[PDB]
């Protein structure tokens, strides 16, 4: 393989030899593209883009396109030299910190010619806390009631007193409520507060308010037995009061931080990073002209943003997929093929990802690290054939770790079966193995470690998942027993524990929709969390086949106890030998294999 070198001290006018390296991946890919176009002999055995140890900051995604395609004998591989660490960062450094009491304050610089805002902030590789009302979520306040007709949320007056002035009017201009509702959270930006004696009338901004109040599922819990929806409050100067909290004042363009033990903001050995762009690598072809035979190896991807919740709120249906329109229907819709009557209509959007792959084949990630991210880690979006995601770490991710396939096209109501005529559209034959997921969904608690929607021939095996807010692995979509594109899906020998940290209606492995000849086998699930603010404390499981699930063999899974749910399933699922009696050999070989345990 011929080599093209990049360095943090390189220059894009250089020829890309090791003594004279490029400065950017964009320039280095362009040179590789030119070698392939002109049949340069250095292409013969592949092209390896070798990157010197360091951080490479991006102001726009790297666009890997059909003309970048390798072949099986001549792949393009992008990797560090030796065992040096390479970070592709979508963030920028904040300096010029001045002391102002217990807090420090800094001007937020311009990014790509405009004011920058952000929802995450990292200090020496350690995520800081966007300022909120309570530290311990077990201490969240609960709501009092919902007025749907008027779009009002009533909560205890004591909960919001720090956000109002002497006259009971909202004083925290951009304050946000994060509302726990059944199996999702919603991000709802506060427009106004009106004190109503012991209660406070909370109104929210558009566009989220309309969608929040009219969508039926999930919806806020208002109960007589102490299970009302919890919420917390964030994004307000008035809530910044403990070490590690920050608030960014967008009107002043200043950011305030309460430093933690050993953080020395005026020293150069202390790095404050904020995220600036959504997507670092965009692998994108067309269905006729796919991108192919690209491998990323040992690359760290970091510091991506996603500002949609700050701009439009965030009212997801499930798995972090936000509703663009969602309402109750009466009478219910009657459906074909023995489907249960449907009481709602929903259309969805897809969160941004650090790395996206669409219209491609044989796009591999080997021992990459997805670390410090504001939305999704890795997203195999559409029309991808194959690809091996193996040995990767996913950690400190606000949303889903790894996303594959369709959650219904934007215009396609999300309970109607998805089965496109153009079969090229459907993600098929992905292999996701020996990856470790921890501390994902750490903002959007409705998110998963591995979220595969409408896919076919997927193989999810020997992964380990822990410390996640909700389910571990979710496979399928559509809430329908109508036979569709899905078939041949496998979830095998994964290890899932310390899940459902925040959300119930949950399992270690969860399925939706009809999936001919699919398999959930030899997994190991244990040690579920028991949070105090969940909607119903018994509504948790180790393994859970949800509406439509059909033709799935659920067999030989070691689980801590027998606690399973089959809700509104279709036919032909086989449940056999699941539980604590499963052979020890199966129990113990679940998760990372010996070769990849250095991920921990
Ligand atoms: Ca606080």
């Amino acid at each position: 393989a011929g080599e093209i070198w990049i360095s943090p001290q390189g220059n894009d006018l250089n020829d890309g030899t090791r003594p004279s390296p490029k400065a950017t991946l964009t320039s280095a890919l362009r040179q590789a593209r030119e070698w392939r176009r002109t049949d340069d002999e250095r292409v013969r055995g592949g092209i390896t883009i070798c990157m010197e140890g360091g951080t490479y900051a991006l102001y726009e995604p790297v666009f890997i396109r059909p003309e970048d395609s390798g072949t099986e004998d001549s792949p393009t591989v992008i990797r560090p030299v030796a065992d040096e660490k390479v970070v592709l960062s979508g963030g920028i450094r904040i300096g010029g910190w001045k002391k102002q009491g217990k807090l420090w304050v800094a001007d937020v610089p311009m990014f790509n010619g405009r004011p920058l805002d952000f929802r995450q902030l990292w200090v020496n590789g350690k995520k800081a806390v966007r300022a909120r009302d309570v530290e311990d979520f077990e201490k969240m306040n609960r709501i009092c009631s919902v007025d749907e007709k008027n779009e009002i949320l009533y909560v205890p007056a004591v909960a919001i007193r720090r956000l109002v002035d002497g006259k009971g009017a909202l004083k925290a201009k951009y304050a946000e409520m994060v509302l726990h509702q059944m199996w999702c959270v919603a991000n709802l930006r506060i427009r106004s507060v009106e004190l109503a004696g012991d209660s406070a009338a909370i109104r929210f901004h558009q566009p989220e308010s309309r969608i929040q109040f009219e969508h039926p599922w999930p919806r806020p819990m208002v109960t007589t037995d102490g299970h009302n929806s919890a919420f917390y409050l964030t994004n307000a100067r008035e809530l910044l009061d403990v070490a590690g909290e920050w608030y960014h004042d967008i009107d002043a363009r200043k950011v305030y931080y309460y430093p933690r033990e050993g953080e020395k903001l005026q020293d150069a050995g202390t790095e404050v990073i904020v995220p600036a762009i959504e997507t670092l690598i965009q692998v994108k072809g067309t269905f006729d002209r796919p991108v192919s035979h690209i491998r990323f190896e040992k690359i760290t991807f970091s510091h991506t943003t996603w500002m949609r919740p700050s701009e439009k709120g965030h009212v997801p249906l499930q798995a972090g997929m936000y509703l663009t329109d969602g309402y109750r229907i009466d009478p219910k819709m009657e459906r074909d093929y023995l489907n249960h009557p449907l009481d709602n209509q929903g259309w969805l959007g897809r969160p941004a990802a650090a790395v996206s792959v669409a219209a491609a084949n044989q796009i591999d990630f080997e021992r990459c690290r997805f670390d410090h991210l504001g939305s999704t880690g890795l997203d195999y979006e559409e029309a991808v054939q194959g690809g091996v995601v193996r040995g990767c770490l996913f950690r400190d991710i606000a949303g889903n770790g790894l996303v594959v396939g369709s959650f219904s096209p934007a215009a396609h109501e999300t309970h109607l079966p998805y089965d496109p005529t153009d079969l090229r559209e459907v993600c098929a034959h992905q292999q996701i193995s020996n990856c470790y997921f921890t501390e994902v969904g750490n903002e959007d608690w409705g998110c998963l470690a591995i979220l595969a929607g409408y896919v076919k021939d997927i193989n999810i095996e020997h992964n380990e998942i822990c410390e996640v807010p909700y389910s571990g692995i979710s496979l399928g979509w559509g809430w329908t027993q109508t036979v569709n594109c899905m078939r041949n899906n496998r979830v095998h020998a994964n290890l899932i524990h310390h899940y459902a940290k925040h959300m119930y209606d949950v399992a270690g492995v969860y399925t939706l929709g009809s999936q001919p000849k699919s398999y959930v086998t030899e997994n190991c699930v244990h040690s579920i969390y028991k949070p105090g603010y969940v909607h119903d404390p018994n509504h948790w499981f180790y393994l859970y086949t949800d509406e439509g699930s059909s033709f799935i063999t659920v067999r030989d899974n070691w689980t801590e106890g027998e606690k399973y749910l089959q809700n509104a399933n279709g036919p032909g699922n086989v449940w056999e030998n699941n539980g604590p009696q499963v052979d020890t050999v199966i129990r113990e070989r679940a998760g990372l294999e010996a070769e990849y345990r250095d991920l921990k």
